[PDB]
Order: structure tokens, then C-alpha cells, then sequence
């Protein structure tokens, strides 16, 4: 029975440290850990914010509050996945926490807004740098990898405490907006609202200058980006590039939605390089954040997917395509929406979280990558609950042994006082009951080896023949076979 235990994790608040980078919360967080522990929860999972840590200038890390919290979070007997998390908090109108990148970063971008992901019309999207500077070494001296690596390192040698005692088990790097492997193609703040189909954010300089490039590599010199795509607030069927055999499915479409969705692979291969490197012997996971792009999934184009940078399509894996880059580190996948049904959705949003999930999953799974998941939005209900406990063991209990396919854990979107008190409460307790196959907490679960150092480097176009042939997913049953009521 034991083999069937998914660990669940929760997020801590968005300001478990203050945005003055001082531990405010200490009686509060401890009466809510407990009501954790109570509950049988495995750990905690925690932003580690650039914009706090790293806020007064180059290497001024300061780590203070944060080793308080950790201590906190060791004193509870919990564990800690720790995010790397290299982007922008908040900053959108009525946000309660709002911590932007380090000050003297943004400096740097009113003399080169280059720097940001930038769309169309000119517009900077301050949340995080673009991929196109990842090696430009344009930050008094450094380029935008090694801030991340030396980041990473400040953070193992200052925490290597927590480290060697088991408490810190996960790294999981951020690598766009709100720490996904993404572009910021469905910016609130630039006027998008569900279910837009999102814009292509390529056309700062340094990513123009690439794509030329690329192009001229191929013999078209010539060639531009798409001008038929729309705007953020569109529907596929209004654009002449993501309607029905539209043009994306020209060899100017396939070479553009290739050389974007590889510009992101790449941009995560090179960090995970680097956070290997750093965390070399540790006994660590390193993982990312896949986005769970559900709209638009019923339709050929996939188009707020292919906007995003997943360039997914029926006949083209765009998630298999990132496991295989993934591989070589021993990454693991962390996928949302683990909470969602379809029939919850809208339906001209033309939404599928369920087969999404269920593609994401075993592409992952097929690679022979752990995989996590999280919740997109915030549920408190036992359907939510039934439904997470549905994807976290596919196939349901094996009495024998392990199943044949489970998530390698699940964090739950997030920790207030609504969530320990009530009826509330109760329900988490019973769905956490029910993830660990109703066994008491095992802190011991899923032991980590030291982290050895990631394989080979391999191609784009080796990483690309995860593409195609596209496989049906792994069944998954309907509802789960240990539900919480
Ligand atoms: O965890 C990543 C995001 N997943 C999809 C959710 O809808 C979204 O809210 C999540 O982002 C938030 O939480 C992150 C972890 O606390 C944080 O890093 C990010 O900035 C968002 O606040
Ligand atoms: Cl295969």
C-alpha cells in the first residue's frame, strides 16, 4: 500500500516575507504550520524573491529573513521546496503583494528597455527579463544566466544548513512570469482578459535580431513574424494566422512557431545547466513550472498554447519536446490545473484542462520524469479534492504494489487562515488523508539521491523528435477510487 503515498506540499502566502524583506508572520505562520502538521502535511513551498533578496544592488544578497522563515519551517518537522523565483510578484491594479525585480535591474532598462519581453506595439513588460539577454552581458558586467547562477549559488552556500538537514528537498528554478517556463503572452495589465488568445512577445531587439538569424540560416533573409495573428483579446477565427488551416500551418508559420517555442526550450536548458552545477551532490530535485494553457486546446491551432510558447498542436507534442530537454538534468515537471474539470470551464473558451493534464502527465511520464502538479486557482471543495486525487493516482490504488503511474507529489495553492479553520479544514485534512491511501504521514517518502551532474548536451533537433509521432495519453479513470466524502 505504501507505494501509492503522493506528497502533498503547501504554498506559503505571497508575503510569508514582507516586501521590506523582513519575517513579520513568525506567531502567525506558526500556529498555521501546526494546523499543517496536524493535518499530515509533507511540507511548505516558498517564493525566494530576486526583487527582496537581491534588492539593493549586485551581489547585496540578503538572506536574513528568509533563514528565519526556514527555521521556522525546520522547527515545524516540515519539508521546503524553495523557488527560485526571478520574476516580478504582484504589480497589477488591486494586487496585495507587489515585489518587482531587484530596482537596479530595472535601472538598467531606461537606458536598454530591451531587456523586457516586449510585444507588438512596443510595450515593455517589466516581470522579467527576456530570454534574448540571457548571454548579453548587459547588467554592470554580468549577463542575465550568470545573475541566476550566482543568485543560486548565494542561496546554497547561505542555506546549506537547511540543506544537509533534509529540510530543503526541491529547487524549482523560475524561468518566466510567475516562475513558468512561458512568454508573458496574456498580460492583464496590457489590457488581456480570458480567453484571449494572448500575443507572440518577441519583438525586443535582441530577440528580432535572432530570429533574422535564424532565418537567414534557413535561406529566407527576408522573412518577418506573422502580421496576420491579431491582438491579446481575439478569437482564433478572427485572424487569418490561427483559423482553421490558417496560415500558422505555413512553412513560414512552422518555421516561426518552431524557432519561438525552441527559443524557450533553450532559454530553460542553459538555466538548468547552470542550477545543476550549483546544487551538484545535493540532495535535491530540481524542477520547473509549466503554465496550464487550457483555452483554446479544443481548436486546431491550440492558439493561447502557441502564443504561450508550447507549440502543441493534434499532431505535434509541444510538452514531450520540453520532457526530453528536461531529461539530461533529471528535472521534474511541475503542471496546474490539477483541480480543474471541463465541464467547470466556459465553453466558447473552447477549454480542455482535462487532456491538457492528461498530455503534460504522460509526456513527462514517457521521459521518465517525476512530475508534480498544483492547483491554478484557489478550491476549498471536495469535488476540487476528488479531482486532484483523480490525476494524482490516474489509474487508482494497486493493493500489490506501486500503480503504474503516479504524480511524484502536489502543492496546494495556498496557505491562509481560511484554509485551517472551518469546514475548510476538514476537507483538506480528509483530501491529504486520501493522497497518502489514508497511511499516516511518513516523513521518509521519496528520498532524494545526491544530485548528480546532467548528461550530455543535446540538440534542438534531437530534443525535437519527442515531437512526432504525438501518442494518445495514458487512460486516466474517470473518478478517483479513494475519494474524500
Ligand atoms: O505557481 C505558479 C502559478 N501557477 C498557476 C497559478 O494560477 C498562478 O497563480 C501561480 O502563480 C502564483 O504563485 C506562485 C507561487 O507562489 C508565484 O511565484 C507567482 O508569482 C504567482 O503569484
Ligand atoms: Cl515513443
Amino acid at each position: 500500500v505504501k507505494g501509492n503515498y503522493v506528497q502533498v506540499y503547501v504554498m506559503l502566502p505571497l508575503d510569508a516575507v514582507s516586501v521590506n524583506n523582513r519575517f513579520e508572520k513568525g506567531d502567525e505562520l506558526r500556529a498555521q504550520l501546526r494546523k499543517l502538521v496536524e493535518a499530515g502535511v509533507d511540507g511548505v513551498m516558498v517564493d525566494v524573491w530576486w526583487g527582496l533578496v537581491e534588492g539593493k544592488g549586485p551581489k547585496a544578497y540578503d538572506w536574513s529573513a528568509y533563514k528565519q522563515l526556514f527555521e521556522l519551517v525546520q522547527k515545524a518537522g516540515l519539508k521546503l521546496q524553495a523557488i527560485m523565483s526571478f520574476h516580478q510578484c504582484g504589480g497589477n491594479v488591486g494586487d496585495a503583494v507587489n515585489i518587482p525585480i531587484p530596482q537596479w535591474v530595472r535601472d538598467v532598462g531606461t537606458r536598454d528597455p530591451d531587456i523586457f519581453y516586449t510585444d507588438g506595439h512596443g510595450t515593455r513588460n517589466i516581470e522579467y527579463l527576456t530570454l534574448g539577454v540571457d548571454n548579453q552581458p548587459l547588467f554592470h558586467g554580468r549577463s542575465a544566466v550568470q545573475m541566476y547562477a550566482d543568485y543560486m549559488t548565494s542561496f546554497r552556500e547561505n542555506m546549506k544548513e537547511f540543506l544537509d538537514a533534509g529540510v530543503i528537498v526541491d529547487i524549482e528554478v523560475g524561468l518566466g512570469p510567475a516562475g513558468e517556463m512561458r512568454y508573458p503572452s496574456y498580460p492583464q495589465s496590457h489590457g488581456w482578459s480570458f480567453p484571449g488568445i494572448g500575443e507572440f512577445i518577441c519583438y525586443d531587439k535582441y530577440l528580432q535580431a535572432d530570429f533574422k538569424a535564424a532565418a537567414a540560416a534557413v535561406g529566407h533573409p527576408e522573412w518577418e513574424f506573422p502580421n496576420d495573428v491579431g491582438q491579446y483579446n481575439d478569437t482564433p477565427e478572427r485572424t487569418q494566422f490561427f483559423r482553421d488551416n490558417g496560415t500558422y500551418l505555413s512553412e513560414k508559420g512552422r518555421f516561426f512557431l518552431a524557432w519561438y517555442s525552441n527559443n524557450l526550450i533553450k532559454h530553460g536548458d542553459r538555466i538548468l545547466d547552470e542550477a545543476n552545477k550549483v546544487f551538484l551532490g545535493y540532495k535535491v530535485q530540481l524542477a520547473i513550472k509549466i503554465s496550464g494553457i487550457h483555452w483554446w486546446y479544443k481548436v486546431p491551432s491550440h492558439a493561447a498554447e502557441l502564443t504561450a510558447g508550447y507549440y502543441n498542436l493534434h499532431d505535434r507534442d509541444g510538452y514531450r519536446t520540453i520532457a526530453r530537454m528536461l531529461k539530461r538534468h533529471r528535472a521534474s515537471i511541475n503542471f496546474t490545473c490539477a483541480e480543474m474539470r471541463d465541464s467547470e470551464q466556459s465553453s466558447q473558451a473552447m477549454s480542455a484542462p482535462e487532456e491538457l493534464v492528461q498530455q503534460v502527465l504522460s509526456a513527462g511520464w514517457r521521459e521518465g520524469l517525476n512530475v508534480a502538479c498544483e492547483n491554478a486557482l484557489p478550491r476549498y471543495d471536495p469535488t476540487a479534492y476528488n479531482t486532484i486525487l483523480r490525476n494524482a493516482r490516474p489509474h487508482g490504488i494497486n493493493q500489490s504494489g506501486p500503480p503504474e503511474h503516479k504524480l511524484f507529489g502536489f502543492t496546494y495553492l495556498r496557505l491562509s487562515n481560511q484554509l485551517v479553520e472551518g469546514q475548510n479544514y476538514v476537507n483538506f485534512k480528509t483530501f491529504v488523508d486520501r493522497m497518502h491511501a489514508n497511511l499516516p504521514r511518513d516523513p521518509y517518502v521519496d528520498p532524494m539521491a545526491p544530485l548528480p551532474r546532467s548528461g550530455p548536451e543535446i540538440s534542438i533537433e534531437m530534443i525535437l523528435q519527442a515531437a512526432q509521432p504525438k501518442l494518445q495519453p495514458f487512460p486516466f479513470q474517470e473518478h478517483t477510487d479513494l475519494p474524500v466524502g
